């Protein structure tokens, strides 16, 4: 996250980092069994590390749990991250608590202009590169379907919506990858992709959760 701030311990508690040595991706949890993440996440040996807030750092209020299983989006393309999508399925029911809850999904899509929470342990940089160790948060708008195609022509399908500031300066980066975007107590959306970082004009492009939420439902019911 870039020109964010510090999110507070466990004050994003459906926030995960995938772990496979080191932290690779965020997730969001969305019941005891299972998180959903990007597709482009997708790799061998997931541990899912849940109430996290520094990840270099046992504070006290973590769940490890490895993975199960994981369903990278049928239709999931990787040249064009169509679909960038992605189930998850802990190998043991989390505890659910305080420190560790589950999000929401969408009954409908959200509007542009609706204000959203982005977080993550990606670089803060937009210049050069810095990890946090702990958790970064961003406020961010749900921009124009018509000014995210501006920014990024022919690459925006109906899977995909821009949030952030088109003047630059606020965004997600390398490192939030699969985590969250949460408006009005939904998952709207997951970090998927962009130009740079909080560059002028190259506006963040998210996974559009909305479209998803049936195939969640049944998939999560059959697995
Ligand atoms: N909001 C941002 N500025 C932001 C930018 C980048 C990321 C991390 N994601 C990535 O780097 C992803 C995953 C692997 C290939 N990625 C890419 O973004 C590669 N570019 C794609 C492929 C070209 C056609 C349209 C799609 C964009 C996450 C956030
Ligand atoms: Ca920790």
């Amino acid at each position: 996250i870039v020109g964010g701030y510090t999110c507070g311990a466990n004050t994003v508690p459906y926030q995960v980092s995938l772990n496979s040595g080191y932290h690779f991706c965020g997730g969001s949890l969305i019941n005891s069994q299972w998180v959903v993440s990007a597709a482009h996440c997708y790799k061998s040996g997931i541990q899912v590390r849940l109430g996290e807030d520094n990840i270099n750092v046992v504070e006290g209020n973590e769940q490890f749990i490895s993975a199960s299983k994981s369903i990278v989006h049928p239709s999931y393309n990787s040249n064009t991250l169509n679909n960038d999508i992605m189930l998850i399925k802990l190998k043991s029911a989390a505890s659910l608590n305080s420190r560790v809850a589950s999000i929401s999904l969408p009954t409908s899509c959200a509007s542009a202009g609706t204000q959203c929470l982005i977080s993550g342990w990606g670089n803060t940089k937009s210049s050069g590169t810095s990890y946090p160790d702990v958790l970064k948060c961003l406020k961010a708008p749900i921009l124009s379907d018509s000014s995210c195609k501006s920014a990024y022509p022919g690459q925006i399908t109906s899977n995909m919506f821009c949030a952030g500031y088109l003047e630059g300066g606020k965004d997600s980066c390398q490192g939030d990858s699969g985590g969250p975007v949460v408006c009005s107590g939904k998952l709207q959306g997951i970090v998927s992709w962009g130009s740079g970082c909080a560059q002028k004009n190259k506006p963040g492009v998210y996974t559009k959760v909305c479209n998803y939420v049936s195939w969640i439902k049944q998939t999560i019911a059959s697995n």
